[PDB]
C-alpha cells in the first residue's frame, strides 16, 4: 500500500536503528529501519512500571489510593522531589516510587509473579529494584505488544479492577471517541541504550491496537522524539489520526 509507504519514509528520516510493532489481536505488523529489532530483546528499562504496578496492586503492597511519600533525599529530576500515588508517578516515570514498589514486593514475591504471567525472560538476578534498569530482564518488542494488547482486555492474569486501575495510570489522551494510553522508556544504564514508546489506542466500536516503538538511543537525543515518532506512525497507519 501506500499507507506502508509513507510510514516507512518517516522512519527514512530518522538515523537511529529503530522498529515499530502493531499488535491488532490478529496480526503483528512490523515497520521501521531494523526489522530484527522486534524479535531482540531488550531491557524493559521504565516500561517494567507496568508490570510493577500491576503485582504490587495484585499483591496487596499499595494501593492505587496509597500515598509514596517523599522522604527528603532530592531524586535525579526536581520533578521528582513531592509524593506520588502510582498513577502520578506512572505519567512522570518516577524511578525511585516504582523502586520502594519492587522493595515492598521482594525478590521471591517479584520472581514468582514474573514466571506466573511469563514477563519476557522472567530474570530478576538479586538487586529487586534494579533488574529492569540493568538487567538481567530483557523482553521483545513483539512481547511487549502483546503484553500491553492484553492489559487492555483485561485479559492479563491479574484481577479484573487491578488491570482496570493500571490501564487508566497509562492515559495520555483522547481524540473524539478513540483514547490513546502510553509509556516511555529509555534504557541507559546499557549499551546500546533502548528507547521504548509503548502503549495501545482504544477505538470507541471496540478494537484495540497495541503499538512498540524500539530504537536504539544516544547520549543527548531528543527526549521528546520516542512520542512524536510514534504520532507519526500511528497517524500515518490511521490507527489515531491527528486532529
Ligand atoms: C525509565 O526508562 C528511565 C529510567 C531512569 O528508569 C526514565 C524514568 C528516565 C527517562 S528520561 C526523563 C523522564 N521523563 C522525561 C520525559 O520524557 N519528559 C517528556 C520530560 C525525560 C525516561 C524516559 O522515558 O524518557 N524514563
Amino acid at each position: 500500500s501506500i499507507i506502508d509507504q509513507n510510514v516507512q519514509a518517516l522512519f527514512n528520516e530518522i538515523s537511529a536503528d529503530a522498529v515499530f510493532v502493531t499488535y491488532d489481536g490478529q496480526n503483528i505488523k512490523k515497520y521501521g529501519t531494523h526489522l530484527d529489532r522486534a524479535k531482540t530483546a531488550y531491557i524493559p528499562a521504565s516500561t517494567f512500571k507496568i508490570a510493577n504496578a500491576l503485582i504490587g496492586l495484585e499483591n496487596h503492597k499499595a494501593t492505587s489510593t496509597e500515598i509514596f511519600k517523599w522522604d527528603g533525599k532530592p531524586r535525579f529530576f526536581k520533578a521528582w522531589d513531592k509524593d506520588f500515588t502510582l498513577g502520578e508517578a506512572m505519567q512522570a516515570s518516577t524511578v525511585p516510587v516504582y523502586q520502594e514498589l519492587a522493595r515492598r514486593i521482594g525478590p521471591s514475591l517479584m520472581q514468582s509473579e514474573l514466571q506466573r504471567i511469563g514477563y519476557g525472560n522472567m530474570q530478576i538476578g538479586t538487586e529487586v529494584d534494579q533488574f529492569w534498569l540493568k538487567g538481567p530482564l530483557t523482553i521483545t518488542p513483539i512481547q511487549e505488544v502483546k503484553f500491553v494488547y492484553d492489559l487492555a482486555q483485561g485479559q492479563l492474569p491479574f484481577k479484573p479492577e487491578v488491570q482496570q486501575q493500571v490501564k487508566e495510570m497509562l492515559y495520555v489522551e483522547r481524540r473524539g471517541e478513540n483514547r490513546l494510553y502510553a509509556k516511555s522508556g529509555w534504557g541507559m544504564a546499557v549499551d546500546p541504550q533502548v528507547g521504548w514508546y509503548v502503549g495501545f489506542v482504544e477505538k470507541a466500536d471496540g478494537q484495540v491496537v497495541a503499538f512498540a516503538l524500539n530504537m536504539q538511543m544516544k547520549a543527548g537525543d531528543d527526549i521528546a522524539l520516542r512520542k512524536q515518532l510514534s504520532l507519526d506512525v500511528l497517524d500515518k497507519l490511521g490507527v489515531f489520526h491527528y486532529l
